[PDB]
């Protein structure tokens, strides 16, 4: 009856709710209209949800995803229309609203996302009131795996952390200098590439230089994004993968810059299903 | 009868030298194999110079251009071979060697490029011995117009330099945030876009925040790139447009980083032309 989604830049999880229960859970690759034309978006969409759904018809469909700026929301909604059957109108918004509906539900509060990309907001109870548009992983997205990987590759190959870690990194993923620039500048979804090579940071987090890179990235995010809200009486609900597995470094950078924190979960799906019933 | 060129990712100049003089000069847009396949680069080459190029059949031909790393040198080298007719063997290199031959000729010294992109090297007298390969404007290129433009836009729309400069920037180039993000993530040659909006820094240099942003970008460049060379007895020949019109901030950052300075040219061609005959 209802279909729920949350499209990250690298992956997408889909949920099917009927009479308030979960009758199906789906995974797909990431969809961002700034990395995917509607053909790629849609032909992928053909290959995705439809095969694992006995019935392709619904009454309500709610799709939240990265790159879903208002200028691109109708584009993505028409992509989903040419593949689904819903009795009412399709809602299409950003992943921030999914995170907010998941964390706070019908109540207000601050919500931030740290995964493939980064983002920060204040939320009313039914809609996002304010938002720092993150500009992406080239002009912002500070503190997220794609940016972490961007920083790490840059620092390593500028000989800023020595040869040992540089060689362990380039050997662990069997990459030459050419692979990076080809993968980042000429190959689809370079943010996936960066966010995927970024867990090397977690692997060698005991090194001060790597721990400091992660900490200073978290610092810059909080400074340039979360500080723009009333962070002195609001418990920032953090959602995302980077924020979950780097919990300690995030709490480090938060106590440094005075940013407050509340509940920190990795995926909004279980909080989203609670909201819809 | 020889032709020498130097194509930055934004522009390209071609020269045909006979009788010790320059007998003809044509200009075309920039070609970079990481934002243009070599055919597309090439499909313009038909449109620009050849229609006017009286003879495409001459002796030696030597082409230097950005993004033209060893992994990419042969592809571009055959593209010029399958239309062009040159009597001797093909030279293919990066813009750094043109800058070095122009700046240093047959003598050594440190040579740096500051325009659309960044790069760093020490040069012997026939070829570059050491180099910090800049990885481009997404993983490095610190101190370059695209990176300067990247930083300024990022800071502005995250409200890090106020509303006055942010608004003056967005109305003066008649850009909205979505247009920005569309131009950087979906539009060809985003490095030109950033480097073209970057002169806003020089225009508003009286603001402390912008002067410090430009200076600190220059600082880290010297730090992460030039410091990797012998900067204590070598007078760094800086080459480029950014380096000429931001001369004072560069000398500031040079006294800041103890780094020495030499010659500042924006374009190398007559020094390149001086080298050949
Ligand atoms: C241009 C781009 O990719 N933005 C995305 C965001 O998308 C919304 C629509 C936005 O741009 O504001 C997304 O919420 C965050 C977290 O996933 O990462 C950013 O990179
Ligand atoms: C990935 C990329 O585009 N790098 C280019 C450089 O190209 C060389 C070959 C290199 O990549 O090492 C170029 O020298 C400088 C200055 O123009 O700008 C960078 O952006």
């Amino acid at each position: 009856a209802i279909l729920i989604a949350d499209s990250g830049s690298t992956k997408t999880h889909w949920n099917v709710l009927d009479q308030g229960r979960v009758i199906g859970e789906i995974f797909t690759k990431g969809m961002n209209p700034f990395f995917q034309t509607p053909e790629e978006m849609g032909r992928e969409i053909e290959r995705t949800l439809l095969p694992q759904l006995n019935s392709n018809r619904f009454c309500e469909v709610h799709f939240f995803g990265a790159g879903c700026i208002p200028e691109k929301v109708p584009v993505v909604r028409n992509v989903l229309k040419g593949c689904l059957d819903v009795s009412s109108l399709i809602e299409v918004d950003t992943d921030m609203l999914a995170a907010a509906k998941a964390s706070c539900g019908r109540s207000p509060g601050i919500v931030c996302i740290m995964g493939t990309g980064s983002n920060s907001c204040f939320y009313d109870g039914e809609k996002i009131a304010a938002n720092v548009s993150p500009l992406g992983f080239i002009l912002g997205d500070e503190g997220s795996g794609a940016v972490l990987g961007k920083l790490l590759i840059g620092d390593l190959l500028k000989n800023q952390m020595g040869e040992e870690l540089k060689e362990k990194f380039l050997r662990q993923y069997e990459l030459t200098p050419a692979n990076i620039i080809e993968r980042v500048y000429r190959q689809p979804f370079p943010n996936r590439f960066l966010a995927g090579i970024s867990p090397f940071l977690a692997e060698n987090i005991e090194h001060p230089a790597i721990h400091s890179l992660v900490l200073n990235a978290f610092k810059s995010f909080l400074t340039r994004n979360v500080m723009q809200f009333d962070y002195t009486r609001y418990k920032a609900h953090f959602i995302g993968s980077v924020a979950y597995y780097y919990k300690d470094i995030l709490e480090e950078a938060a106590a440094a810059t005075g940013i407050r924190t509340g509940t920190i979960v990795r995926n909004p799906m279980e909080g989203l299903r609670t909201y819809y019933s």
